[PDB]
This record gives C-alpha cells, structure tokens and sequence, in this order.
C-alpha cells in the first residue's frame, strides 16, 4: 500500500520513459521522489505528472559537481535518500562502423561513469545518515542478447552489471544492498523516437509472452526491488523482458 | 490492498520451512491456500496455523494419482489454482561415495520429476479454467555453488531450472508465466535437522550481508513473482541468498 | 596420434552423429577409443571407421548392469579410462501437450539418470587406477534458451550441467575435471531424420555465424577440453553454437 | 603444435605475466607475434625471450595514435593480424572508499575503452585483409564473484565481456569470432607485486582444484580459442580458475 512512506527515492533520468515510471510508481508506493534529469523542463513535467510527492531536481550524472549539488539539495530537504535509481542513460542506435571513439567516450562516460559518480555520492549519503539502502541500476537485456547497432552502450550495461555485483560487496557491511534491472526492448519514448522503435515486430515474436514491454512493466519491478520484500536479494540482475532471453 | 483477493494459489511441500512460510505469506496477501505435504499431518497443522484462509490436502508429489486427487479436490473447491509453487523437495546431505543409484533416483524421482507431475496437472487446470496463471518453482543455489554433499540435489534443481526455462516457452502464449527461485543456505526446519545446519557459518562469510537467511526471506520474494507485479518476467530465475553467489 | 597418447578414452552414444565425429578425433589425437552405443551394430560399424585404436563395447546407458560390464570390459583391455565423454542421450521432437509422464520419465531416466550411472562407474574406474581424469557430458544450448518441443530434454540437460557443477567440487581433490559442452543445433545423423531437421532456417538466422553446425564442430571442442590445455578448467560449461545464445 | 603457421598474432600488455604466456604460446603453435607492451622495454625483451617469429612493438593502449602506429607497423611487417588478443589492463587493489573519479576514469579508460581502441583498429586491419579472424579478450573471474578492493576493475571487465558479445553479432559477417576468457587469480608477476597476492590462500581454498593458477594456465586456452578448433564459438565468454566460480 505505501509501504514506502517514510522513504525518499532518488531517480535520475527520470523526464519520461522508463525513469518517469519508476518515479510514479514509487511516488504511488509512498515515497518522496526526487524526479531528476538533465532535461530540466522534462523533469518538471514529470514531477508535475506524479504530484504532490514528487520534486524535480536538474542534473547531468555525468557532470560530477551537478551531482554534488542535486545530491546537497536532496540532503537539505529529506535528510538523505533511502532508495537510488540509477535510469538515466543515452539510448543509441548507431551501426558498428560509425562506432568511433568518440561516440564510445560518450556513452561510456554518461552510461557507466555516470553512474558511477552518481552512486558514490548517494551511497555516501545513505552512509552519512545511517540509513539502510537500496541501489537499483537500471541495465539492459542486450547484455545477454549481444544485440546489433548498440556496441557502446552493452558495454556500458555490462559495466553497470560488474559495478552492481562489486558494490553489493563493498556496501552490505554498510545495510546497503545493490542490484540491476535488465529490461527488454520498451515502448518508452525515447525507444518510439528511436530507430530502435522499428525492432518491435521482431522482438515480440521472441518473447514467450503477447505485447510490447511498456515503461510500466519496469516501474513495478523496480518497486519490488525498492521494497522490504528484497532485503535478502543483493548482488543481483532480474531479466524483465517477456521472456525473450533466459536468466 | 490484498492484492491476491480472489486468487487461489497451490503450495507443495507446505507443512514446515519455506514453503509453510509461503502459504503463510500468500494468505496474507489474500489469496485463497492450498497447503499441501506429502506428511498429512504437518499440512493440517500448518493450515490450522495459517487461518481460514488456507486448505490442507495431502499429496505425495511423485505420485501421478495422488495428484491427480490433489487437483480434482482443488478443481471441486475454488475452480482451480491461479497459482502454483513448487516447493516440495528432498534437501539430502549424502557424501559423494554414498550417493549410489538408489539415492539418486529417488532425489531425481520427487524434486525434478516431482515437480512435472505437479506443473502438468496445474498448468491444465490453469488453462482448462482460462485462467492467467503463475508458476513459480524453488530451485536452489547450489545449483550455481556446485554444493558439495548434494550431487543429485544439484542435479534435480538443475533440471527444475531447465525445465523452468522450457516451460515459460511452452506456457506464454496460455498467459501462463513460470520462473524459478533460488535461496541460498536458509535456516528451515529441516535445515536444523541436518548436517547443513553447521554450515551457516561457512556460507555466512560468503554472503555480502550478514545474518541466517530465514524462510521469510524467500516466502516475501515468491509474493512478488506470485503478483501482477511480475507479470513481464518469465522464463527467469532469481536467486535470493543475500549475496552467496551473484546471477 | 599426439598429446591423448597412452590416453584410453571412453564416448558414449558413438555409433552416430556427433558421439562418433568426438570418437574419430580423440582417435586423431592419439586416444585409445572406446566406441559404445546401445545400437550393438552401429557401435561396432562405428568403431571400424575409426580404425585400430576403437574398440567397440555395446552398453545401454540407462542400465545399470550393462554399464558395470561395459567398464569391467573396459578395465581389461586398457586399465582403465582416462577420459569420459557422456555423449549418449534421446533428442526427442515433442510438443508440449505430448509431453506426459511416461515420455518424461524416459528422458530422464537415459539422458540424466543414465549420464549418473556412467559417471558414477567412470569416476570409480578412474580412482582405482590412480588416473587423473576428464570428464566431459554433451548437454545442450537449448538449457539456455528454452527452446520449444523439449520441454523433458530439457530438463535433463539442465540436470547434466547440475550434476557437472556439483561433480567438479566432488572429484577436483582426486585430480579429476568435469566440465560441459552446450552445442546448438548440429546437422547430426539424428537431427538429419527429425523434424529438428527444419529448424535450420530460425537457427542461422539467431547466429552470429551462418552455415548449419557440423559433429565436428563439437568434436574439435571435445578435443581441447579432453587436452592438457584445459586442465585449469572444471566446473564450466562451453557453448558451442556459432553465437546463438551468449554464454 | 604448428597450426598457427601462416597466421599473425597481436598480444598486448605482453612484456610480463599472462600476456607474455600467451605470446610464447602462440609462437610455439607457429604464429607470428606481435609482442605490444607500454613498457617499451620489456616489451623487447620478451620478444627477444620468446624468439621464433617474434617481433615486439610498443604501444600505450588507452592512447588512439599509439594504436594507430602499433597497427601501421603490423600492416607494414606482416600484411595484418589474423589474431587479436586483448591482454592488457591495469589490476588495481582500491579500498571502496578509496575509489574516486580520477581512479574510476583511468582504470576504465585503459581496461575497457583502451580494449575497444585497440579492437577497433585490430578488426578493421582483419576486414581489410579479408581475414576470418579471431578476437579473444581477457576479463576476469571477478565479474562472477563480485570481487572486493577492485570496484572499477570489475566494472571495467564486465564492461569487456559485454563489449565481446555485441561485437560477435556485428563481426559474425565478416567471418571474425570474439570471445572471452575470465581467468581467476593467477600468479602473474603483476600480482606477486600485488596485495592481490594474499588472496592466494583462500582462492586455493575455494578451487575444486589445487595449486595456484599460472600464466600457463591461461595461455593454454587462448591458444585454443585462436585455433581452428574454436571456429564454431563466438560470443562466449570462458572461465579458467581451478573452479573457484561456475560458469
Ligand atoms: N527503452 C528500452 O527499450 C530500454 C531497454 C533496456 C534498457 N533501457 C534503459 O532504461 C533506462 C531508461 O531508458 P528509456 O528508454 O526510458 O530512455 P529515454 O530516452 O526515453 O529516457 C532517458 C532519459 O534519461 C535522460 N538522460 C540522458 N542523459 C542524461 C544525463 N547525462 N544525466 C541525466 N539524465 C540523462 C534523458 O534526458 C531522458 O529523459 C536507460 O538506462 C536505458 O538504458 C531501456
Ligand atoms: N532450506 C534451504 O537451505 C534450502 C535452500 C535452497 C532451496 N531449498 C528448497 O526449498 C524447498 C523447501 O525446503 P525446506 O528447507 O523448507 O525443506 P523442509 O525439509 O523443512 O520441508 C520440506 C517439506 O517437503 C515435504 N515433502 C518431502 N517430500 C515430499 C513429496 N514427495 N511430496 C510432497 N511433500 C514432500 C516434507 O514433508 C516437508 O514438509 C525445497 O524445494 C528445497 O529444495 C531449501
Ligand atoms: N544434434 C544436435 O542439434 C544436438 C544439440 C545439442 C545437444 N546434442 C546432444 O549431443 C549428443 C548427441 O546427439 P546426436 O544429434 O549426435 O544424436 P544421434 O541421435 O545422432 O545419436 C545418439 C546416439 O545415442 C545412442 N543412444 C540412445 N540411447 C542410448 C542409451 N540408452 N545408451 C547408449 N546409447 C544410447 C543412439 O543409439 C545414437 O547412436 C546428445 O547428448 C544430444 O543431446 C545434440
Ligand atoms: N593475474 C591475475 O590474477 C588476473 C586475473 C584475472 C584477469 N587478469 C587479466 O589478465 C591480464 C594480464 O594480467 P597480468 O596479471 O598478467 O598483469 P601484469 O601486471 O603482470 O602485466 C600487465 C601488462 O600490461 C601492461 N600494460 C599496463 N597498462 C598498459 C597500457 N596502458 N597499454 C599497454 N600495456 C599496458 C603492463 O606494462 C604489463 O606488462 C589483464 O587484463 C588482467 O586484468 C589477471
């Protein structure tokens, strides 16, 4: 019901997509959400979406100091976070011979460094408040797949998934547990502004299950994972993609 | 809410440990039990224990008839399961030289065969009633370990993961969803009973959090793969061990 | 000749398909080969194709008294193997609804049970001799990907790759490996005159690789994990599939 | 034993360690080699160690006009690789607290971003040729483990492994293979300077096996995966550690 009351969420990337959902859904679990993403407009709106729960805070997770002053806005108001959700991402689509190395720096940088900086300094924060945490990293199903025209971007999630099983290591002694969320392919709408979009049809007949993934689908499982019901999960990756690759 | 108003769900092996627990969570998730042990004794009291909300009828997994009877009561009562967990098992503590043919059969026999002729019957009745169903089998972690001291208990729980990753093949397109869960080491009543109740500290020291898992622990992750949160999961397998091992 | 020199290495399931092409090259490798299959004719057909270095023995698998001569045959003529490859197994093709207890059973019963009896009796064979050994069972991508019209081939197999992790734990102390191979579709004697057959076009199309795969695809894996240079290996599983699925 | 004949292979981070193994291995198979190093040096001196057709080219992988000139070279002696090993990386020991972003950013940029520079270049001088080629990069079994005191590390090697399966799917065309191979700790001279070293006692404990790991170990299986043998993997990812981790 609000079995979250009493907790703050942070989201990043949370504007739309996938992020906006997960934010809406925690909001609707109880939980003060911080919406945040670079797209300052795009979290407004999706603060305003959500309601009364919700806060928008702007930052770049791969800028380090608008991370230090999300981060102190959120201590300032809350008295730290309970829950971080690391969602935000650049989403590519570009074909294996346009992958240069500055468009691998670029993902690598905002995907996986990003995240990077973003969990130190709310891991830190949880610590600092003596809260027991919960990190949830959002990856990529592409992982397992090796899926074509995005070879930066598995990379990056590969990266996300090795930082999680780490982190849960180096964070347990601390209450903290950390854990990935690999989604399959999602009618978000940075996938239907994508060339990504058109992998619908194909992607469908895979899957063990009827429908395109939707934003929602995440949302709920994130929740679960955010919830007292995984306090005995860490270290972990769940697969939410209709079944189109096992794990 | 009591999200599982309305629901019947079918736990095997539910006289003691996880699997009591499970029947115990899902009631107080609203779910209509069926508490079921081959020990017809132990599922009375378990029922008893659990509240009005729960059933016991006694079944012998391994038996073809017996399960048919199980399911015919079931059908009779509450027009058939929306959901089944599997989580009937032997957990044997057998010395490698002393697993001989008849030991491994009989693992083999109620833990992976066991576990067909429950899924057969139960899908059946989920697809006879048109019903949207979730299976749910408990596998086990040694399955990733390589556990010794359990060669045909790591074989079976294999199998139920293979199987697990068939079924949900199978089943998909019946709205019918099925993954499996692995605990790690958890402090059940037959736990305590064996050898392997001395190897909590050994398996402590490899977990990433700190404490005896518990049968808690397992029973509040299959309320989430029992509920409509998990509905874009199938085919999957969450291990749960408090970081022993990481999937 | 060269490197299985002096080597005695027994294959099951070898009078076709990819149970022989792994006989003809440890053969080529220099390995003393014993050709067993329970097609009593086919095994020593296959034998003869190999030349002076196969023996043929007929064993069933599944029996456990057919197995015990076999290796007391064995024993006699070489001192006993070095090298066990669990290549023996039913590829049935069988929808899911056609997928009954008898049908179940009998997988099992050969393709998981019977891996045990071999192993059991290899592993023991080996021991006594004070021979560091390999052992080496053909499982199957289809553990990974859930593959339809398997649903108890499946299971089996997952039971093998269990059995295979739990084992490796069991015998590393006596110096012996055990390791798994997962090929993907193979044009097999077997696959050849099943309706496996026309999966083909789905298969090649999922890999990364095009061509339909060949027993000597696998074979020339089998050679490597039975060599010295696989001796840090144990525990492990290797898929061997042109990149159907990533492991 | 000379099946590499005919064939050009490049090893970096080869001055010392596992990639000096794997350079002599391959040399002993027939290839020629390219030994790379950033210690300029040794990089000489083990090509000089190794003798056969080895040849050593300095080149700081993490540095694109490094890469550039080391592949100019290759072409300009040899008409190109036939083989890529991604070998080196920096092995760090960083308390969790310990990693900041200067940390983070450096061991990422040479262990994962410098691998893609170097792949990068190493695939497009194959596909120039026309080569069926091989690319093989070393991760490490702490992606399965979730390793402590090497956050960014893992990250990092999880990041290579993802990296290797995307890159099987877009090179599969071109008749170009890449795998992985994830050594455990192994007594390189990198970790004998290492705290790393302590490990030694506890990792042996946890092997299936005895003794502690060594470059050899390692270079045994590269040199089958740059084989014919191997043609039939791509986009797999093996695990080399006595069976410490099951993969
Ligand atoms: N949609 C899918 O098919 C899919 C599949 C697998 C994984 N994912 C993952 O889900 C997450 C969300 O994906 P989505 O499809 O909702 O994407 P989306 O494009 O719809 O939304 C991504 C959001 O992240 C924000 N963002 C980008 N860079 C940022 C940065 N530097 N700092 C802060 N915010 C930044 C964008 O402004 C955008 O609002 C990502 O981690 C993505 O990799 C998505
Ligand atoms: N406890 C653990 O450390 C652990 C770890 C991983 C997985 N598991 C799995 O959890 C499940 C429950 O384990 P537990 O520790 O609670 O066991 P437990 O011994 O405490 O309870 C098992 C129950 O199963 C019943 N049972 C045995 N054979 C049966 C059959 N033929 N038909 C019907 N019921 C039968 C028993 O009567 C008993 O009531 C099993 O699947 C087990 O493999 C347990
Ligand atoms: N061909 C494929 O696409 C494929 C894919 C993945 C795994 N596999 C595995 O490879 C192995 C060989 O497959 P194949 O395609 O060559 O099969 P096949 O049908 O061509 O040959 C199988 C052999 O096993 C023998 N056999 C059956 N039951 C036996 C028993 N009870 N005791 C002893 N021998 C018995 C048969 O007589 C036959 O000679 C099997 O383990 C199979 O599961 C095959
Ligand atoms: N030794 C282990 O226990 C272990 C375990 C798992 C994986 N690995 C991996 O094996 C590989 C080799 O490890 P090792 O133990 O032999 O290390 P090592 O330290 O002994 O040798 C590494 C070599 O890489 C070179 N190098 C470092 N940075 C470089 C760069 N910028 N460009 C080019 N060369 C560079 C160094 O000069 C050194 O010669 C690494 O990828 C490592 O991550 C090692």
């Amino acid at each position: 019901t609000e079995r979250l009351a009493g907790k703050t969420a942070l989201v990043t990337g949370a504007a739309q997509g996938i992020g906006k959902a997960i934010a809406a859904r925690l909001a609707a679990d109880g939980a003060t959400v911080i919406v945040s993403d670079i797209n300052a407009e795009g979290a407004k709106a999706a603060a305003a979406s959500i309601g009364k729960k919700a806060r928008a805070i702007a930052a770049d997770i791969s800028d380090p100091g608008s991370v230090k002053a999300l981060f102190a806005e959120i201590q300032a108001l809350t008295g730290g976070i309970d829950i971080l959700v690391n969602n935000a991402s650049i989403v590519p689509f570009v074909a294996w011979d346009d992958v240069d190395l500055d468009h691998w720096r670029k993902i690598i940088d905002v995907n996986l460094t990003g995240t990077f900086i973003v969990t130190r300094a709310g891991t830190d924060q949880m610590r600092a408040a003596g809260k027991a945490g919960r990190v949830i990293s959002i990856a990529s199903n592409t992982f397992f797949a090796g899926t074509p025209n995005m070879a930066a971007y598995v990379a990056a999630k590969g990266g996300v998934i090795g930082f999680t099983r780490a982190l849960a290591t180096e964070l347990g002694k601390y209450n903290i547990t950390a854990n990935a969320v690999t989604p399959g392919l999602i009618e978000s709408d940075g996938v239907k502004a994508s060339p990504h979009n058109e992998a619908f049809g194909f992607v469908e007949m895979l899957q063990a299950m009827k429908g395109k993934g939707q934003p929602e689908h995440i949302a709920d499982v994130v929740s679960f994972l955010a919830s007292d019901d995984a306090r005995w999960i860490t270290g972990q990756t769940l697969n939410v993609d209709a079944g189109m690759v096992r794990h």
